[PDB]
């Protein structure tokens, strides 16, 4: 299938344990995905002073579309120094791996395999 409903848990930046999936725009596009696929993928809500918490590069889910069963249809996009590798819609977060963190909320989504 070229989408996938997920239910990623959102968490709070404090909370995260592991801040980011890697060290390249191709290691953390491939780890993100990788993560959603295992269901070890969770979602940090962005906001004034949460990104400089977080490790870049960073893997965002962006808005791809205008919601099919309540699930958004969101596509990747990594950023690093400010350059972003990919083109889409509204930032819905960024995307941590998920170790056990106790999330605030759900975020249903149908990805973009
Ligand atoms: O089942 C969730 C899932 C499965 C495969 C892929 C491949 O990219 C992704 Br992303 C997410």
């Amino acid at each position: 299938k070229t989408h996938v409903q997920l239910s990623l848990p959102v968490l709070q930046v404090r909370d995260v344990l592991v801040r980011g999936f890697g060290d390249s725009v191709e290691e953390v596009l491939s780890e993100a995905r990788q993560h959603l696929k295992d269901g070890t993928c969770g979602l940090v809500e962005v906001e004034k002073g949460v990104l400089p918490q977080l490790e870049q590069p960073y893997v965002f889910i962006k808005r791809s579309d205008a919601a099919p069963h309540g699930h958004v249809m969101v596509e990747l996009v990594a950023e690093l120094e400010g350059i972003q590798y990919g083109r889409s819609g509204e930032t819905l977060g960024v995307l941590v791996p998920h170790v056990g963190e106790i999330p605030v909320a759900y975020r249903k989504v149908l990805l973009r395999k």
